[PDB]
């Protein structure tokens, strides 16, 4: 039956979730929740190699990359922090894009499944900041 499964989502059994299979009663902030983790179906930058829990499930990186939503997200700031911790926190708001896509059928996220993402992410995220600084650097006033 599609609309009300034993998920919710993913993995959240203990709400009752969606009726049907099509709605529109939903309205907060556009369409996502809690983190960003961008907004649009487009490419995303340049992505070096990422070092999965394998080096045999890296490749599979390059595969999937199409079915790899989780790009970064866009938002004014200037907000200076550490490039290791602040990034951090990034990393999921990256993933939030890919976890909404999970409701197609019920996704998971496996023990190396979530290093695929929670390191590509991470990796992507720490650019998010060297992009920013650059600009100040070469352009800045008050």
């Amino acid at each position: 039956m599609q609309g009300g499964g034993t998920h919710s989502q993913w993995n959240k059994p203990s709400k009752p979730k969606t009726n049907m299979k099509h709605m529109a009663g939903a309205a907060a902030a556009g369409a996502v929740v809690g983190g960003l983790g961008g907004y649009m179906l487009v490419s995303a930058m340049s992505r070096p190699i990422i070092h999965f829990g394998s080096d045999y499930e890296d490749r599979y990186y390059r595969e999937n990359m199409h079915r790899y939503p989780n790009q970064v997200y866009y938002r004014p700031m200037d907000e200076y922090s550490n490039q290791n911790n602040f990034v951090h926190d990034c990393v999921n708001i990256t993933i939030k894009q890919h976890t909404v896509t999970t409701t197609t059928k019920g996704e998971n996220f496996t023990e190396t499944d979530v290093k695929m993402m929670e390191r590509v992410v991470e990796q992507m995220c720490i650019t998010q900041y060297e992009r920013e600084s650059q600009a100040y650097y070469q352009r800045g006033s008050s």
